[PDB]
């Protein structure tokens, strides 16, 4: 159905396996890899599974096609490419957090991009083994900023910490950038 | 299902919402969008759902899925998305307001493109949260003009402004700028 | 359906207007245009409307959206499109006018291309609201043409009036070329 | 559905003209073309219609919508674009014999090339409906050979004449030109 | 139905006729041209007439349609292009014999493109009349390779005959080329 | 239907097999190579044969159309084509262990790609016919990396030969990458 999908090279398996677990959605398919097995199946179970490993092979490139040619249903294939390439591991996690906390905003990139940058180190640390909540992203999105937002760095964390939201804070953020590219 | 849809990359997001609103009221399912929740669901509901959801995503760039990455609605996808792409402000409407202001048609542009560009801003202004009248729009445009259109910006100020309209004003200006295509 | 209708650019206006009520004309949808609007509307007369306000966005680029951005139907879109770029202004006829009669055919030209580029000043012209008959064109076209063409534009010029279209008149150009190429 | 039909530019019409008929004939549309109109019409005749009109203009290049500009059938479409392009005018026929008259075989092409050539010239001068006897075809092609054949023309010379085919000419000819690559 | 078959234009008769056959069998429409003339004026019979016809005229390209114009059948087609462009011929066959026994191979080429060549002329030679079998294919091929290849021709040659493909013979060869360019 | 299945010509058969099962799957039509031939034929058998046939000729290249010349169905051509291009034979698998030998890892290179390169010539050589025990995957994995990873291979060697995965072996030379990264 969905096409926009691009076949499985073995980079960015974040993006490829949320728009594949979204198209699995699209066609009721997607209880296979979540829902519990039941203790009888049935034809429509037999159905399910059988469009899930289709259109997970579909969505394989050539050299990935061995993560599906054993006889393993689809959510043993999306388990394996899973622990292959999102593995829950402290180094990593150590590894990854060094980069964020000394991950500056250089002069020449916008916010929109410093902000795709940070949820990516965000989200590839959640991947593993890390317990991050708004709070935590909201402290390091303020801490990777140049000194030029000190002003809006002092207000914001003046904030009570429970209406506080990281859209919020990406907006006032977005406003004092508006502010300083005419101040400069 | 059409595929002149340009994935969003965080330009233009009017011209995408209205596309993807477009491409659902194809299938009919910009019900869910813009309908209100029933009391009942019902199987129709819930594959409008899915069908508004997994097409949201496949047309959104990889950068952007994270919109969609948490276990919420089409609609409220949409909402998120306005929040985030379309709120009100006043810094940035000032900002608008100065580039149009600052808006001068360059001799190699020719006035469809200009008129395009100004028509952008406009827009973008509007959807900043500043009303803008016709007048407004007729004012700006009219000095935002080189010396070449001094004597058709003089003469259309003369009028009475009871049913001067924008597309009036903008086929006078083309009128006269082919005579001064003529004499050049 | 049909992918052979280029997107409207702002150039060659009559040609995708046509392509696009064709295709329209195709699903049977074209009743929403041209048809008169029924007193009360069905489930048909709503989907048909939706299909052709599809159609056009989608084969509408990026920068002519702005007529549809307006919750509007698909035949006012084509009334706003149609006053924008087919408008009755005399400044524009007499500067194609001037361009049409200087147009001395270059020898690093192919007559079919010669014609294409006649066709579309033509096509402009009447789009710019002067009338143009046959005999017009056939005169023009033959104007355009270089003196190596004498013999045959006497002889065409003596043949009646009832045999005399512009189809004829380019086939025996091209009949002409054919001689005049080989006797290089 | 056929997409190796090229587009009607004003050349070739015959060829264009027998593959839009058998597209037609394939989707059981040229019923339509061909057939007899029905005194009563029904929604398949209407269906069909407007699937051939819609084809038809589809297939047709930029260049010749003004054949179907006018609100008229396939049918109609299809006699004009006969009526204009379905007729060999004087010229035409005078080019072909002249073209048949000074042919020569070149010491690149093969002789299945130039074979494929004079059958070509041949079905054009009887699409313009000029009876050509068989020795008049065998003929042209000895006299458009080179002079390394004149064996084989002598030899052909002396059998009689009742048992001549087109055929065994041009095998004998191909045999003689086996030999004559291998004589260099 | 399957589009993997190119468009004739005098190249590769062979494989064109081939895969014309298989997608002809995909349709069950073999029985037309096959088939010792069961014609009983059967809608069915006309109906794979027409579809062969309509089969055999997409697949090929403009210039060769003066094949099919008449109204003949797909079975006469077919046997005018076999007739054409497969002709039993003993002089094209030995000087195609001449080019096998002294074809030999160069010392840029790999072994894919010396292969090809020599199906090449393979298939030239079943084109014209000449009957050669698996072991007789085989023969020719090993007797062109340079001395490198000994080790291994010895070694195919000793081996017990009976079931044994060119295929194969190819396949080790290839292997025994990868061997070698370790080495030189 | 899915043309993402590259024509098959002697390289990477598992995956053209592959691909090829699964599209015969989709059309509801792999019963034919899998399931046992039914005694009496009805139509429905014949015309998933046809389709079988059509589909695997279509996906060949023309090199390898010899494969399915005779009068063969479906099985047969996948049968031929597994005897020669999958046979389980030392020559098949020699080549292979003198490629996993040299598969020496690049700096570029992460030990993601390394990884799954050496998974390919595992599986690769798992379809020669060459079983091979995890212990003989961990040392063929272990010798290709530099020296960089000469403790974590030590204190891997001195580890109980009991449940040692490959998986495991993977995870503490990728954490060792990062360490090693990191020193850097």
């Amino acid at each position: 159905a969905k096409r926009n999908i691009k076949p499985f090279d073995g980079e960015k398996y974040a993006i490829w396996k949320f728009r594949i677990r979204a198209l699995l959605a699209e066609q009721d398919v997607l209880k296979v890899v979540d829902g519990l097995m039941p203790n009888e199946v049935d034809d429509s179970w037999k159905k399910a599974e059988r469009c899930a490993k289709s259109t997970i092979i579909e969505y394989l490139s050539d050299s990935f096609l061995n993560f599906a040619t054993s006889d393993i249903t689809a959510r043993q294939i999306l388990e394996n490419l899973d622990a292959v390439y999102e593995r829950k591991s402290l180094a990593s996690q150590l590894a990854l957090r060094k980069r964020l906390l000394s991950l500056k905003l250089s002069s020449e990139m916008s916010l929109l991009s410093h902000f795709h940058i940070f949820d990516e180190l965000i989200s590839e640390l959640l991947a593993a083994g890390a317990k991050i909540e708004e709070m935590d992203k909201i402290s390091h999105l303020l801490i990777t900023l140049p000194s030029c937002y000190d002003g809006i760095i002092t207000a914001i964390e003046t904030l009570s910490e429970e209406n506080l939201t990281l859209a919020f804070v990406k907006n006032r953020l977005l406003d004092q950038e508006i502010k300083i590219k005419n101040d400069h």
